[PDB]
Order: C-alpha cells, then structure tokens, then sequence
C-alpha cells in the first residue's frame, strides 16, 4: 500500500492524483492516500511534522503535491518520480 501525500478534497487541488490513483490500480497494486489539509485551508500538524522528519533532517525545499511513500520503506516521489518504482 503506497501512501500518496496530497489532497483528497474540494480543499485543495491535485491532477497527479487521478492518474496516479488508476496508475496503481492498473498496475494492481494497493495503496491508501493522506489528505495535508483537513480544513478549508489548513495542512495537518500531525502528518507534516512526521512528513519532514519521514523526508530526512533536512527542509522542505518546495515540497510539492502528491508525495508519495513506500508502503513498508521509504519516500518514493511524486507521480513519474513513482512510475519509475512501478516501471
């Protein structure tokens, strides 16, 4: 189960979502999404904090939307930054 680190709501745009969520689905895997943004305009304090330290020690340089997550790993990257991991 990949976790996809983006918006699920009419809060927040995401177009890599959609193609994104049949690109698993079509290569037949599993996966759960993560909603950043629980209100009409506020991220969540809970997933962001654990999101920098799951990202590393560093910063969020331009951290952008979605983000995904090995489903027992690591960061694996955004949507063509995943159809890599997918090949």
């Amino acid at each position: 189960m990949f976790k996809v680190y983006g918006y699920d709501s009419n809060i927040h745009k995401c177009v890599y979502c959609d193609n994104a969520k049949r690109l698993l689905t079509v290569k037949k895997q599993p996966f759960e999404f993560i909603n950043i943004m629980p209100e009409k305009g506020v991220f969540d304090d809970e997933k962001i904090a654990e999101l920098l330290t799951k990202l590393g020690r560093d910063t969020q340089i331009g951290l952008t939307m979605p983000q995904v997550f090995a489903p027992d790993g690591s960061h694996i990257g955004g949507f063509d930054q995943l159809r890599e991991y997918f090949k």
